[PDB]
């Protein structure tokens, strides 16, 4: 029993977690075989930046030894810092651009040391509601399928309201963000309606159904009223998606929509909901089977 | 900015993470140096848990009943001793990658990172609280035990907790890594439920301080109060009373936002008073107490 917001084990990560410095500039870095990733804003005409740039200016500290850099290059909004020495701490991994709506595990970094680690999801308006200082830039997003670890996140910077962009670690920004200092904002956002739903079927799980009821609903229906609460529309995909929630709970999809309907029209009523006044919107349909379930990495 | 449960990275931990068998029982041990600790419940014959007496079942046992796995690897168990619910296995291997650590007892309102572990494999990491009724709100499933509650600040990882049983309201009990138990609960199949649970006041406190320091201030107020009246407003919400000592922990964040702690107390009454009203503190809706003093520092300091 018990469901809670829960990260991947970030021991694969942690041994692959590197300092940068270029100039008066710190931050992290990702070595994986004999390559160092980081944030291209470590060193604006980034070509033309790049290319004033020795490999001697490029500091790179992994724990307390000092590694060559031989080469470097550019990946979209990713350096590349080519080093002489191979990390025999290499993960089996995969580069992997997510999609929004789906969780990661954030390992929060400062000055190439892990700080932390946090269960996070990519929002509908490519964000993230991370925890960040000054300095946790390239700081990584990963999931663990197996033994593979699935980097899908590396931290580039904070917007006005306090909320994160970055990039896949192809150097692609999540969103509509460019790493330059100019005006940016988040746009609206919006609930990840499968999500929720996934989040409600870990509470029937757990033992909490005062939500339910006896009302089903069409998925179009449900995806006029979820359009009204600024909730993403839900899909016959995400329908077919929570099909093995359904069958173990006996409540069938747009049945546990009728129940977030209702509770969108006439709230929580002082209640609670795994231990949460507001519907959780950042557990994955897998997250909830994986912790309901316990696979291990 | 931005306020996130955390919890530490799990590195450390996963590389002391193995299997422990006895008969028909599999749960986690933590291998460190030459020793691997687990729940004593191990040696349980599920038939033998309403009153086990683990001196006379452990007498019995002779090191190759115990069955420990690190990896695919089979490690060699040389010798067994119990120290109070902990049963500790000697063995022929000094675990490599046994980290810098202490074993520290925690006390209710306490933090600390979960490494929820199944057949000696890391599964998940999480963070939560030693509740002030012992009980810990864990997310663990049949297996689980011999899971493992750190804390690693600096390069020292200090093992607080390790799981050994969920109660029947779905709680999780379990004991320091001396093997003395967390609140009045045994490793018996007797009747035991968890007493009534309580809010984590100095928590509470910490958790607006953080939010103040985030930028958001709609719930504070004109009002200051005495520690004594805070007392009685906050027993009424089954809030833990509020120490000195809790008002001179939170002494710094107190300095930092500019804020004293009776005039934050006078804010938190007010919250137990009138709710939210739709509005949330760090994007919830509910008092959090599961972050300590020390956590918001970390935090949102460094
Ligand atoms: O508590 C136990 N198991 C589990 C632990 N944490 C979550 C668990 C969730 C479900 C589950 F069925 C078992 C879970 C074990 C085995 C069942 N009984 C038992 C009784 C006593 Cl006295 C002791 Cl010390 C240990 C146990
Ligand atoms: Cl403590």
């Amino acid at each position: 029993s018990g469901f809670r917001k829960m990260a991947f084990p970030s021991g694969k990560v942690e041994g692959c977690m590197v300092q940068v410095t270029c100039g008066t500039t710190t931050l992290n870095g990702l070595w994986l075989d004999d390559v160092v990733y980081c944030p291209r804003h470590v060193i604006p005409n980034y070509e033309d930046l790049l290319i004033r740039k020795s490999n001697h200016n490029f500091l790179v500290q992994a724990g307390n030894v000092q590694l060559r850099v031989i080469g470097h290059s550019m990946q979209n909004c990713v350096l590349k810092l080519k080093v002489d020495t191979a990390n025999p701490k290499t993960p089996k991994y995969k580069f992997v651009r997510i999609q929004p709506g789906q969780t990661f595990s954030v390992l929060a970094c400062y000055n190439g040391s892990p700080s932390g680690v946090y269960q996070c999801a990519m929002r509908p308006n490519f964000t993230i509601k991370g925890s960040f200082l000054n300095g946790s830039c390239g700081s990584v997003g990963f999931n663990i399928d197996y033994d593979c670890v699935s980097f899908c996140y590396m931290h580039h910077m904070e917007l006005p309201t306090g909320v994160h962009a970055g990039t896949d670690l192809e150097g692609n920004f999540y969103g509509p963000f460019v790493d330059r200092q100019t005006a940016q904002a988040a746009g609206t956002d919006t609930t990840i309606t499968v999500n929720v739903l996934a989040w409600l079927y870990a509470a029937v799980i757990n033992g909490d159904r005062w939500f339910l009821n006896r009302f089903t609903t069409t998925l179009n229906d449900f995806n006029l009223v979820a359009m009204k609460y600024n909730y993403e529309p839900l899909t016959q995909d995400h329908v077919d998606i929570l099909g093995p929630l359904s069958a173990q709970t006996g409540i069938a999809v747009l049945d546990m929509c009728a129940s977030l309907k209702e509770l969108l029209q006439n709230g929580m009523n002082g209640r609670t909901i795994l231990g949460s006044a507001l519907l959780e919107d950042e557990f994955t349909p897998f997250d909830v089977v994986r912790q309901c379930s316990g696979v291990t990495f």
